[PDB]
């Protein structure tokens, strides 16, 4: 039946890269139960708009009056609870995507069979800087090769990118190889962009501006590898918008950024109805985001490999008492009620910057 | 000579409000008014936030846009030497969005910059008009004949453009009553983004009112279904959210989603990216409007002053500062006659904050230096 959100935590946690990182938490408390989310905006709008000092002051003075004391019937109304205000889709994703995990949690089911996903496992690929040189890129593509990731992602940026390309290439022929551009491109660079066509990359992620789709059918008019949308995708009309206009043929999908899982799956069920796969991003969660994540990519559309690879690759200690750990390219989906994962309180408080509680 | 900003004011200001503002989006009874002060030369500038303390109207909020400024912005200009406006807007960096936020700088060091050359801002913007046209906005209205009651009030006073601002369903209701009341006014309607392409019907049926032109009836975010929209209606679409730099704005005229801006300064990230936007629609063929956001005379000064560049060539929404304020934060008056607003005289916006009466209504005050 309905839930009731008694009670929110707000947590600010600096966790200790494997040299910090700041976690915003939102716990939300009902029915004996709690869900917990994790805000990926950072402290200065780099990223995307987003900041930790606006995303907070608005849940604490806005979103969780709005829904503390009142009594929902699933997510879906938790969201529509807040629904006047413009944007700020990270901070709506935090009550949101607590919300599922707390009302998973009332019904005792996991979350991505509640969304309607059923893998055991997701597919995971790997992100590489820039390297040096070519050897150094074929080197470290390599070792990621022989790990078992499923899809291989070099960053670029002009002056660097087809060498790269290249070399990786002509060492692994068959591999599924992408890049992310950044946004560090123009239009101008149609003739560079082009030249790694003959290269066979899956895509080439968000090359022109971060707020664009226009520009992006453009160039996709000019090259033949495919393009995929990142920052310019932040809801599912944004999805259609993108696919329609041919501004690229695929979509990554990250969770936060769209607003949460509800419009996270009609950005899935949208890319679908046209044919077109998403897979998941990844913005550096603690256990909480990294879960909330694999449970989302169990659905039937994500069907290139996720940034949700091993927690251990990025935090000394994670938040959470279970370990997320990949094997062979594969991310088992952690078991239990709602995302399967559960805080650690006292190691989380070692960490905590700072804490509140909200009460009706 | 370059200048060097030598310190920073933010000052927080609230202002009680003389009409209830409804709008599709609220309903508007104070307003809190962000000021940025940089010092530097002997002179100041002066420039005020148009991000609500909610994201109502768009994104940004003065509590995220205060933090911007006092963590990110402040610190990258504080004791630095600059030569010009444009050089200060490329210190702030590469961040995402927040052009609300950027804006009380970029403005400010306008104002500062116009101060140390002596010369007016609109001047140095390359407008020379000595007075502007404007209208009004009206709220949300009550019936066929008594929502004239405002409108009358208006034409009496010789406002050049009415614009009612409606919703789902207040809509042909409120203009239809209107138009016949007063057969030949510039009438508008701010359809305030409430709208979807659903509701397509229902807009065409303002086509016999006569409109100059429908503002922002989709989403705030959207120029594709805006596009889509306007191939099925007569009247022309004027966007507003939607056009947030110079590069949206070509993006809009290209796709014909509108075929009028309503040019928001602080909105697009100030004065010098508000020039390229105005020149950019200017180019399409499409001419602009000023946008209002219920400023003290601080932001309605560098309104009227932006809005002396040619392209400007329908009323804007700079009505009379006593319509708002019982007492507004500058000592001079901005005051239209017979829908003209003149151009207030002196260097940079040419007015000037009254200290005494601004201390009675600060809520908030810092100072920031190198
Ligand atoms: C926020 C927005 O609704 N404000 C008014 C501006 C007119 C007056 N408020 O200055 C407008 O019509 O744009
Ligand atoms: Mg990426
Ligand atoms: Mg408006």
């Amino acid at each position: 039946r309905m839930f009731k959100i008694e009670a929110a935590e707000i947590v600010v946690a600096r966790l200790p890269l494997k040299t910090h990182k700041v976690v915003p938490l939102l716990i939300l408390h009902g029915e004996g139960v709690q869900g917990v989310a994790e805000g990926t905006m950072e402290a200065r709008p780099m990223y995307r708009e987003e900041t930790i000092a606006g995303a907070l002051d608005l849940l604490r003075g806005t979103f969780l009056p709005a829904i503390l004391g009142q009594t929902f019937a699933n997510p879906e109304a938790v969201s529509d609870a807040l629904g006047s205000y413009r944007g700020n889709r990270m901070a709506r994703a935090m009550v949101e995507m607590a919300a599922w995990d707390l009302w998973a949690r009332t019904l005792g089911v996991p979350l991505g069979t509640l969304l309607g996903g059923h893998k055991e496992q997701v597919e995971v690929g790997v992100s590489l800087g820039i390297q040096a040189d070519e050897q150094a890129t074929v080197d470290l593509v390599r070792r990621h090769v022989e790990q078992g990731y499923r899809r291989i992602k070099l960053k670029i940026k002009p002056g660097w990118d087809v060498q790269p390309v290249r070399a990786t290439r002509e060492a692994f022929p068959d591999i599924r190889l992408t890049v992310d551009a950044n946004s560090a491109y123009t239009l101008a660079d149609a003739g560079r962009l082009r030249q790694l066509d003959e290269y066979d990359l899956t895509y080439i992620e968000q090359p022109l501006a971060w707020d664009d789709l226009v520009d992006h059918a453009e160039l996709a008019r000019r090259i033949r590898t495919p393009l995929c949308l990142d920052e310019s995708v932040a809801s599912a009309s944004d999805a259609r918008k993108a696919l329609a206009l041919g501004a690229g043929g695929v979509i990554n999908l990250k969770v936060a950024r769209v607003g949460g899982h509800a419009e996270s799956r009609r950005v899935h069920d949208v890319a679908q109805s046209f044919g077109a796969p998403v897979w998941c991003g990844g913005m550096l969660e603690s256990g909480i985001g990294r879960a909330h994540n694999i449970h989302l990519s169990t659905l039937s559309n994500f069907r290139l490999p996720g940034d949700t690879s091993s927690a251990s690759r990025y935090w000394e200690r994670d938040l959470i008492q279970e370990p997320l750990e990949a094997v062979d390219g594969l991310m088992p989906v952690p078991q239990g009620p709602g995302t399967g994962v559960t805080l650690d309180r006292e190691f989380l408080a070692t960490v905590t910057e700072a804490q509140e509680e909200h009460r009706a």
